[PDB]
DNA sequence: CTTAATTC
DNA sequence: GAATTAAG
DNA sequence: CTTAATTC
DNA sequence: GAATTAAG
């Protein structure tokens, strides 16, 4: 059972993740770029009372903190919060787009291996930690009508809806990854941020392969999805494709 | 008096004009053309009595017949009668557009050349017969209230409308000018369909020359207009350039 | 909700 | 220039 | 007036 | 997709 052997590596039993190897991110600002405070606009008590249990989890995972800040983006008043953060984006400096498209992706999968694993990473920008610096810039309000927390809350770990999150993520993922590969030699893994496709000869390879990526990716602090994992097989939904047989 | 000893060269003085030289034009159909008979938008009285003048004249003229043809478009019900010829000029055969645009027509003025005179002939395309067996493709109907004529009528001489008019008087004014041109070997000829500019190096050249202009193009049957004309000046208005002193 | 594209 | 649409 | 472009 | 505009 797989799913038993590796309790470390699925999100179901391994607990929230945190890749301990990867320094906090630090976020470079544009040469000319202020804090920009956006006002949070009124959000109807339906709203607020969809997206308070999660920010709640949020709090007490310590993903979210309380804060002051110059910054300030809206959380979307129209459940799962939804922060705008267009306008940090704007602020910050841009990064080289290293994340290749699925298509060339694609391209590096040889017919010489046709057993495959996908496995998709939960909540894998979570996973990374901010470094406190870099925190500030990320921050939104929070108020709870019937007693509340400070004002504002922002996180602790790279964030959805930030530019660079899933070419930062892809970029350290890479980095926790690039021992595995090299121990690895005969096998193919295509990366796509937080989606994986493990590539092997035989059965029994992909069996061994999966079971050694579960391992390094469990003690690396990811986790991944066992409910959506679809292991040693010779048909699987990867990035929008269905591969079978050398296909696609 | 310039308009005295050359009474036969301007509209004012020498009645309408007819190209005796030039045959009359047969227009081309292209090779899946038929026939097409639009039917005349109601008119208002007040259309009809303002148009009505003209037609009159025309038909006095004798550049207006009656006619019965398969082919018919419209006179715009909104005074000088304008003929819709668009459908009709989708069915004849294009032509190679010969006419040089005023920027290039205009390259070839040489500023050795800085005395000018400015001729624009009367009702141009009127000067040039229309072929009885082209005639019917331009026809339209015209109805009197009062007692009027047969139903259309049509046009013995090249139309207003007609896409390829310009480009055939030009060629038409080209062929009745080209003596002219071998005999003032140093003087500067320029046609833009019915505008003419003579360019001489000195009054006195200019004024033979422009005399001798007018006594050819009223003998090939053109007018020209004395209310218009810029007679042997150093400053000219032509095709929206002010000429002046080798300048434009 | 707000901001910018693409359509109509 | 307004209706749809896409995306934070 | 009808037909097709260019704007908004 | 409608308002302006251009042209026969
Ligand atoms: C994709 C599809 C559409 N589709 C669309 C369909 C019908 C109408 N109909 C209409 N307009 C006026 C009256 N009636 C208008 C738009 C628009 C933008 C994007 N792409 C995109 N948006 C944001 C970023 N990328
Ligand atoms: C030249 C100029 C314009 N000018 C124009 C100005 C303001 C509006 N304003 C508006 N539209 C919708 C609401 N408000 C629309 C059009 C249009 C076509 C041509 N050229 C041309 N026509 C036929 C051939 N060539």
């Amino acid at each position: 059972t797989w799913l038993s052997d590796f309790p470390q590596a699925w999100a179901e039993t391994g607990g929230m993740g945190l890749a301990v190897r990867q320094a906090p991110l630090i976020i470079p600002l544009k040469a000319t770029s202020t804090p920009v405070s956006i006002k949070q606009y009124p959000m109807s008590q339906e709203a607020r009372l969809g997206i308070k249990p999660h920010i709640q989890r949020l709090l007490d995972q310590g993903i979210l903190v309380p804060c002051q800040s110059p910054w300030n983006t809206p959380l979307l008043p129209v459940y799962r919060p939804v922060q705008d953060l267009r306008e940090v984006n704007k602020r910050v400096e841009d990064i080289h787009p290293t994340v290749p498209n699925p298509y060339n992706l694609l391209s590096g999968l040889p017919p010489s291996h046709q057993w495959y694993t996908v496995l998709d990473l939960k909540d894998a920008f979570f996973c990374l930690r901010l470094h406190p610096t870099s925190q500030p810039l990320f921050a939104f309000e929070w108020r709870d009508p019937e007693m509340g927390i400070s004002g504002q809350l922002t996180w602790t770990r790279l964030p959805q809806g930030f530019k660079n999150s899933p070419t930062l993520f892809d970029e350290a993922l890479h980095r926790d990854l690039a021992d595995f590969r090299i121990q690895h030699p005969d096998l193919i893994l295509l990366q796509y941020v937080d989606d994986l496709l493990l590539a092997a000869t035989s059965e029994l390879d992909c069996q061994q392969g999966t079971r050694a990526l579960l391992q390094t990716l469990g003690n690396l602090g990811y986790r991944a999805s066992a409910k959506k994992a679809q292991i040693c097989q010779k048909q699987v939904k990867y990035l929008g494709y269905l591969l079978k047989e050398g296909q696609r």
